[PDB]
């Protein structure tokens, strides 16, 4: 698996491999953010397994991961969600499509990325890939909000610049 | 480091192993949790580290512990403070002297306690101990308790379950005021 290198503006201009991609000095790459919700319109939000290198046990949106070459964001997302968390989901729809961000974790592992944002319904039970996510849980999107807002700290820092986009905040809350 | 067994009331009845003592059926022990406050009144949330036992990767109140064999509680506040946090504090107070709390961890530890809780301020910098903590961040009382209002599931058990004891909560108000 790989992790695609863009260049100042986004083209890509070649791959890494994904574990040694991600490191104190990591570079500008692709990759997606997903929010899913279930039919009833409870919002998943879910915790890092203590292996992932970058933010592990980190409390976060639904599921994240690295588009890879030729891969369309929404086929990464369709992946990553039945790789991490063995759903089915509805097509993906954009709800924060030019976010981008760079941020250090505390063991000093740095993400940075262009990172489009999405929300689907799940349309399974979930399957857990305890290598991926180490807990979860089902919530109001209006209790998750007032805690991101409230201790945006209890985390992470791409969920928080997420939820706090205007926009992507408006988007997001119609999935009710 | 050990830790102190309690019978079914909380009468102690001996010492076992720390590490050893906590597993996934651990026996009723003596422990402590503590919330730290600096001048400004500020709340000192802290992450375990991912090294930890129990609940590694968790967001928490400032700091929790065991008292050693012939240490009174408060004192094992402030060694614990300055073994994690390398924190100089003042006489810790007592906010909720009967809390008890048992509880099983994402991978399965147990910790079955009676956990005094205190408060205190905090009188020197910090020198984090990445050993036992991997984050930490000084914040608003009233932000801290909104949130855990809002995500519980987001911090650990015994921080929610002190901070909603109505009288644990006012101690913990009386800390936020500016002291000089
Ligand atoms: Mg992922
Ligand atoms: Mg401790
Ligand atoms: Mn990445
Ligand atoms: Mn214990």
């Amino acid at each position: 698996e790989h992790v695609i290198l863009l260049n100042a503006q986004g083209v890509p201009t070649g791959t890494l491999e994904k574990y040694a991609a991600h490191t104190a000095d990591t570079r500008l790459h692709l990759a997606f953010s997903s929010w899913l919700f279930n039919a009833k319109g409870q919002l998943l939000v879910t915790r890092r397994a203590l292996s992932k290198k970058a933010w592990p046990g980190v409390w976060t949106n639904s599921v994240c991961g690295h588009p890879q070459l030729g891969e369309s964001n929404e086929d990464a997302v369709i992946r990553r969600c039945r790789y991490e968390l063995g759903v089915e989901i509805t097509p993906p729809e954009s709800i924060y499509p030019d976010f981008r961000f760079r941020a250090t974790d505390p063991s000093g592992i740095v993400e940075n990325e262009v990172c489009p944002v999405f929300a689907a319904r799940t349309t399974s039970a979930l399957q857990i890939n305890d290598d991926e996510v180490m807990d979860y849980q089902w919530c109001d999107l209006a209790d998750v909000l007032h805690g991101i807002d409230a201790t945006p700290w209890a985390f992470s820092p791409w969920m928080v610049m997420q939820a706090t986009n205007r926009e992507a905040r408006k988007r997001l809350s119609a999935f009710t």
